[PDB]
């Protein structure tokens, strides 16, 4: 990353996103995101903003 190196994932992963995160993706087809205040990361949880149905 621009920012900071890939992180692997933490549980409190998901407390907050912020704006600020990037994203990066595997040689293996994957995308996922990164956070770079908290050092967090989700591959599969999605962003901050989601759907209604999601309830982020």
């Amino acid at each position: 990353g621009s920012d900071l190196p890939p992180p692997s994932p933490p549980a409190a992963a998901t407390i907050v996103l912020p704006p600020n995160w990037k994203t990066a993706r595997d040689p293996e087809g994957k995308i996922y995101y990164y956070h770079v205040i908290t050092r967090q990361t989700q591959w599969d949880p999605p962003t901050w903003e989601s759907p209604g149905d999601d309830a982020s």
